[PDB]
DNA sequence: GCCACGGGCGACCAGCGGACGGTGAGCAC
DNA sequence: GTGCTCACCGTCCGCTGGTCGCCCGTGGC
């Protein structure tokens, strides 16, 4: 059965009602990294191809270990949000406070996350891929297509 | 349109007849690296996903860019041979001279290359992936499945 | 109860990495 | 000329990474 929908929460704020907050959301990425660690270890033992990123097998191993609440499309929906939380925790917290105060839904918050990321990519000579690779938490996540496209167009405009 | 078959040659020895030598074979790996670099530079300009290894797109680009003699299954047959040449030239050269002196065909030489590579993987805590990733030339090539499987069975035996 | 809203995640797709053996080139005699 | 050896690479396959929107949970009234 389908998980509760997310809601915009401030750091350390519990979601009220039949909803999950944004700290629960970011923790799902941290749990995935632990399931990637396990898969890598098993593959090293088996003498099979070892993944460097979160693959379909990592999701499949998470589902069979009871963590059925973890799935590929949902993790993909918010990778950029998690990237901002990792790369600039202070902007990520302020953005969450701003969106909560406005009584904004998750979708508007999720779309707003791309914009401070464009700034971070600008400061790193427009290399969004390198920004993910230098970070231990982000290293395992694929750069979302929409973020790379938005970064490229913004570079042309500015 | 089929290319000449390869023959076992010693370093710097030209192949005789309607045949190609082993230095020509190793040069094809070098050409692929240049084609990947092109594909990489183009992607960076377009703001598209950048490959870190030789993908189907690299091979496809080589064909349309005047190097039609390059194709994926051929390059895949000898990745392990190219790996011995990069990781240990001296052993690669002696193996080539030995197989040439015995009047051996390419198939027998090709299968012999796996064994010195197994010793090299053993000397690196059985981590064949690390061996490839630490070398500039090899980094762009996928570890062949047959090699990783052979290292695994050898680890269980020795 | 009821409806409108909005997002979770099932399921689909293009193309990937990977494999194999039938043609047909090649050389010895 | 003839035969017979053997490997190049056409062509296939289990999946991958990436995507979209249907279904239905959810909260307000």
């Amino acid at each position: 059965p389908r998980e509760h929908p997310f809601i915009v929460t401030e750091p350390g704020e519990p979601a009220k009602g039949k909803k999950n907050g944004l700290d629960y959301l970011f923790d799902l990425y941290e749990q995935c990294g632990k399931f990637l660690e396990e898969v890598q270890h098993i593959a090293k033992e088996k003498g099979e191809k070892c993944p460097s990123k979160v693959t379909n097998e990592v999701f499949r191993h998470a589902k069979l270990t009871g963590a059925g609440y973890i799935n590929k499309p949902k993790m993909r929906d918010y990778v950029h949000c998690y990237a901002l939380h990792c790369l600039d925790v202070e902007t990520s917290n302020n953005l969450r406070k701003e969106y909560k105060e406005r009584g904004e839904n998750v979708g508007a918050w999720c779309q707003a996350c791309y914009f401070p990321l464009v700034k971070l990519a600008r400061q790193n000579e427009w290399d969004i891929d390198d920004l993910f690779n230098r970070n231990d938490k982000l290293r395992i996540w694929y750069v979302p297509t929409k973020l790379r496209q938005l970064c490229h167009i913004e570079r042309m405009k500015h």
